[PDB]
């Protein structure tokens, strides 16, 4: 089997992609945030807490027939963001572009935190990342990608997230077709829960390649690229009036800036993400302080790739046995 499903921008800046999933007899549609580093399938339901419901689709299990309680199962999570929701635990189908998995764990929020309230445009999660992440409790469960492997034609799914744009995640095939050249693939560390890499180095603009090792992790749920603060600086460096701002929390820069290109490298290939994905507009509307897309990992304990590296790629999640990531140009 196979599945294929467009990813589209909830905004302006990109600062999220919704997927439209299937959940449910009949089915329920909701828009959920496919997230690489993390491993629970969560939904706004019928059980979310009234007031902490904005504008969200829910999933109502009572109006689905092959919902079936969980019996007894829990589930609680904290993102790095701060966020966090918890719940309660369904089984029933799930379908994502035409692949259907039948006794997924779909994860009801009973609670969620103020950022997923004030999100209107986002339903859910959909992890992606190992099950060994998992937080229901007692019995641990699989995720959608997990549980359809075995009847995927290959044990892969690709995420193409596009700029400023629609996108796609395949799911059990490589489209040939969506990637220039060739896909240079890495060694991954499940050690940690997550697809962690270990990228080849960086450059700024124009400038040399740096050749270092930088650990990683592959995260679609993830809007910014998080690297150590070394290679931050010597980006930033090179953007006149930028500078680091506690007040805001991070990089800014000014508005009137161009900014150059960064580059890693995945082995001997290297990926470039255009100065252009890396602006996130004014700080507050109308300022002339612009937010950077790049920013320090000090204080989070991981580098993180996430949308704004992997958006400039066509991204292989190869869940062999043994797993490797894989990049390509686009």
């Amino acid at each position: 089997s196979t599945g294929s499903a467009t990813t589209t921008p909830i905004d302006s800046l990109d600062d999220a992609y919704i997927t439209p999933v299937q959940i449910g007899t009949p089915a329920q549609t909701l828009n959920l945030d496919f997230d690489t580093g993390s491993s629970d399938l969560w939904v706004f339901s019928s059980e979310t807490t009234a007031s902490e419901v904005d504008g969200q689709t829910i999933y109502t299990p009572s109006k689905s027939t092959t919902a079936k309680l969980l019996s007894g199962a829990t589930w609680s999570i904290s993102y790095g963001d701060g966020s966090s929701s918890s719940g309660d635990v369904y089984t029933d189908t799930v379908s994502v572009g035409g692949l259907t998995v039948t006794g997924q764990a779909v994860e009801s929020a009973k609670k969620v935190s103020s950022s997923f309230t004030e999100d209107s445009t986002i339903d859910g999660l959909l992890g992606l990342a190992f099950s060994t992440l998992n937080t229901v409790s007692p019995t641990q469960q699989k995720t959608f990608f997990d549980n359809a492997k075995a009847s995927l034609d290959s044990p892969v799914f690709t995420a193409d997230l596009g700029y400023h744009a629609p996108g796609t995640y395949n799911f059990g095939f490589i489209d040939t077709t969506a990637y220039t050249g060739s896909i240079t693939y890495t060694a991954v560390s499940t050690k940690q829960g997550f697809w962690e890499w270990t990228s080849t180095g960086y450059a700024v603009g124009s400038g040399t390649f740096k050749s270092t090792s930088i650990d990683g992790i592959a995260d679609t749920g993830t809007t910014l690229l998080y690297l150590p603060a070394t290679v931050v600086s010597a980006y930033w460096a090179q953007v006149s009036g930028a500078k680091s701002s506690s007040s805001v929390g991070g990089y800014v820069f000014p508005c009137s800036a161009t900014l150059p290109s960064f580059t890693f490298g995945v082995g001997s290939a290297r990926i470039v993400i255009p100065g252009d994905y890396i602006d996130f507009g004014p700080i507050s509307t109308g300022s002339s302080s612009c937010f950077g897309g790049i920013q320090s990992s000090a204080g989070i304990g991981i580098n993180i790739f996430g949308d704004v590296a992997l958006k400039a790629a066509f991204v292989v999640f190869n869940g062999a046995t043994t797993p490797t990531l894989g990049f390509a140009s686009k």
